[PDB]
């Protein structure tokens, strides 16, 4: 039987190029979005074209709120309706945007970026683990102790997230579920960012002068939920190209 | 005139012997407190009693909600309303029990958890910076944040959630003459209900002198950070725990 | 052409394992070793009897003196001699004993335990890269660098200055497209001078599964650092130690 | 009796400035210097001005040798004869300079950086420990180890095994009541040699006041540790860099 995956925040970039791989890997998928109906649908439609019933898509805000708790329970539930069993948990989906100290309300703010960032996260493994080669995988920030200015927010659901790979590594363990971090550095740049402030992070990059494809990032995860990985557990692989070593 | 400081949870154990060596080392202090209002009213007294007008209680529930933020904004408003100024921020108030990954409501570990160990000392910060000489902020972190208590994800979610906000706001405020720093204790004055056995247990793998940090220990810790002394400290969380985080499973 | 790889101290135990795994892979290896030389050729044959001419030896003192530089600049040289190119060093040679602070003298304490987890890798490092697609170094760190043995010091500093080659390199090699990254053991094969009990101890502080990783657990991490899936890493440390260093005293 | 403290490379810059501000605290001292006699003894002359025979000077190289251990058992030794005690000792000297990849022997380098940044503080904290059986040591580290400066491998090798001694040596001497911490400046008094503009450039990257810190902010950091006021804290590694490791590149 074909394990199976859920990968949050899966219909673009990053999320992507991870329900790719995995499909690629001969995992079932199931494609958690929010906004992106459009391009979780055509992902789902490609991957089912390569293998019929190996792909479905979840629709679920993850901002923290009353109701996520029964929503991070439905996207787990759901990868057990569409394939009888839920392997790997890929927390990817990601609110980002600054937070400065001095329209959105600041709890909307905190809901947001603690909720994708961390809680939803924190849920979904709760979900994963009471549902129970079992591993997560969180998308993590190799760049945590050198955050973007004004992105205190952002870097704090991070930060809790590292709190979290390391405690569910610990409490999991048992049960043999294994879980780990990727850390990109500059991978995928926001779509309207001009050029010309893509190379200004791009030439910060020591390895090459240039951001990581999702691909590489999707690389991986693909090593963490593998056979060759199995001793691996509260382990974060920064994927930076060195950029985190690079001094002011 | 006197500076002054906030200290959030400053009724009782480690809280309390920050704002009395504060207000022992010159500051007025605002004495935040939850539930312990008889506690609170009592240290204010004590405080007054050694220097008149030097000392106000203010009452405020840190779990998070859609009102958090009017709650911080008013714990800095009390300190300025009594004091005119406000000089220090100790982000000291924290809830801690396990939540195990597998009688409140998870909703509700995840608001005073997350809420008070991370979201409401980012609040203060904000309410803090936006009001403004020695100016800086010491936030209450754990020096085990990276071997953490076993089914304590939540607690460990936002003392790390903590340390980001430590590293972040030192950077932001920065410009403003604002510093930024934490105090990390492993163990010190050991949870009310914990039974002696488990008390011991934690005491005896603490390798200088096989005993916790006493309140005040941690305290001299959050009195150097405000002071003098560490004008050009910001960012730095500094730990206070005998080695315990040296110390191999 | 198949690639080549110099691996230190592999004739036995974690080096034999990445050595034998990088050979099942398609590297010809340079097996470096000191004093099994029995077992290195023994090693050698067996990879030789599997691909004709794909494996040599080289012995080496991998000791701090002031012909070390010589030494390591001839284990690549030997690289070179045998295959025409090296495209992989794995620094995992490593001397490993206690050092307290309170029959060798301290001067060859320091020489084995620096020279040989830290100048020898350095050194190593500065005759690879002046020789010079997918060129990579993998250094045998440890996991619990931050939670050391008690009375290890020297083995400890010759650990962390590891890390610090490992990071220095990977920033200054990174032009070169040289990648420069750690694989972090916590327990794998325990010391064969190691009692059944002592071991069986360390066994049970392993969150996942109470045991050791396999030399084989190690040497897969080494072999996904240096393939092509891991293109845009460098400077990573990776823990292979099954949640060992996050289990507090 | 007043307490005594031993300071290396305590003639100029910043190792001067911890050695007055322990002086002016109550401490005898041991003034370790290597070239700058001229220096060491003038700033003798002044402190025995301020209190007769509370400060003596001591030579030494600090280059790794098989000397070095004798030279470090005889600077701890030189604090005994002078003032019948050694309660302090600071790891101050260091040499500082690159060592690219890809004059000066190699091996000289390894023993001048690894030298005076690690091995010396390890056979000086051998000897403080074994004269033995408010007791301290402190070690002056890096704030921006993570971060390196480029073709500064070795220098960086020796920061990042002075961190490794600072842990080691906190964990195993913590039953004697030495406590061992670190204090870890990111950029104070540029070195000489550095040009003007290189100097503003490192000046403009600090984020709280874009300068650098004095010598007396980072002893003032050392005065915090050896005091009664850091009584539980071993092990710590206090970061003085105005923010500077937290700025992205
Ligand atoms: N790209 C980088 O340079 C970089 C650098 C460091 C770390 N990372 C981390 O790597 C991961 C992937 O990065 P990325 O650039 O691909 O991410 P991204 O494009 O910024 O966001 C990924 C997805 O997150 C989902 N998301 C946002 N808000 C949500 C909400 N309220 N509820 C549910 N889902 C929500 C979105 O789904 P919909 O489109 O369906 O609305 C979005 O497509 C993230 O975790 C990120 O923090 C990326
Ligand atoms: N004690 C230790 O060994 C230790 C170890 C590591 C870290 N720390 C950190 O050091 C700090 C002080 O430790 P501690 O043991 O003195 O703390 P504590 O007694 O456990 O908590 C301090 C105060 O926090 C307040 N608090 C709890 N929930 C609150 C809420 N929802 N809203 C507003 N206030 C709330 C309480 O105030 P009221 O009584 O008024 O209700 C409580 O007295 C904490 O941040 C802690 O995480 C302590
Ligand atoms: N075993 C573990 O649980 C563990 C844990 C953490 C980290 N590690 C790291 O992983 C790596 C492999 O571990 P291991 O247990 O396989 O190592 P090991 O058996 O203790 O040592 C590997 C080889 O190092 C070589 N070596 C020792 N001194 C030398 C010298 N002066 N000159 C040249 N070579 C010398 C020896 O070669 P000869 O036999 O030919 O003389 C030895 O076979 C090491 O870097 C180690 O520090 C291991
Ligand atoms: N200044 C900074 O921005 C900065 C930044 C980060 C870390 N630090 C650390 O803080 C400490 C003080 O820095 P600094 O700038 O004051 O240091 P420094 O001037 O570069 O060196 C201090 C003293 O070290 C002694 N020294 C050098 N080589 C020696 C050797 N081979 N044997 C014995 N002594 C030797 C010298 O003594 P003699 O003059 O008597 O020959 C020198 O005056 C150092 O450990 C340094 O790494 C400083
Ligand atoms: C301080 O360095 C960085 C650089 C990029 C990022 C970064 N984090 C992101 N998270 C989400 N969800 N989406 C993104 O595009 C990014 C991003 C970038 N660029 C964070 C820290
Ligand atoms: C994994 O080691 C520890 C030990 C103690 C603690 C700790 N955190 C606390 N937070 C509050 N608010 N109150 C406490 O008593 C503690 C506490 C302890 N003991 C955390 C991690
Ligand atoms: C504090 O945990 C550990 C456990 C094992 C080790 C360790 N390091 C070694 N290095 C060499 N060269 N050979 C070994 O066998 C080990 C070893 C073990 N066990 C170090 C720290
Ligand atoms: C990457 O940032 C830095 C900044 C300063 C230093 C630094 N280290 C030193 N060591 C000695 N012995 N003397 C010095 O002057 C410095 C120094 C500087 N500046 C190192 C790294």
């Amino acid at each position: 039987e074909a394990p199976a995956a859920v990968v949050t925040g899966a219909a673009k970039r990053i999320g992507r190029a991870i329900a790719v791989k995995l499909h690629q890997t001969g995992y079932r998928v199931v494609i958690h979005y929010h906004n992106s109906a459009e391009a979780a649908v055509s992902l789902a439609d490609e991957l089912n074209k390569e293998r019929s019933n190996t792909a479905v898509v979840c629709q679920a805000d993850l901002t923290n709120s009353n109701v996520l708790p029964a929503s991070c329970e439905e996207i787990i539930n759901s990868c057990f309706r569409a394939f009888g069993r839920c392997d790997v948990l890929v927390n990817n989906a990601s609110a980002f945007y600054p937070t400065p100290l001095v329209g959105k309300t600041v709890e909307t703010q905190v809901a947001e970026l603690i909720g994708t960032n961390a809680i939803a996260p924190f849920l979904l493994t709760m979900s994963f683990a009471q549902r129970q080669n079992l591993s997560i995988v969180n998308l993590c920030d190799a760049m945590v102790d050198q955050p973007c200015m004004a992105f205190s927010l952002y870097n704090m659901g991070k930060h809790a997230l590292v709190g979290l790979t390391q405690s569910a590594a610990l409490e999991l363990a048992p049960y043999g579920i294994r879980v780990n971090g990727v850390a990109p550095g500059v991978s995928l740049l926001p779509v309207a960012m001009g050029e010309e402030e893509k190379d200004k992070w791009r030439r910060k990059v020591p390895l090459g002068r240039r951001e990581a494809s999702a691909e590489q990032i999707a690389d991986a995860v693909i090593f963490l939920v593998s056979g060759s990985a199995q001793y691996i557990t509260g382990s974060i692989i920064k994927v930076d190209g060195g950029l985190s070593l690079v001094h002011a």
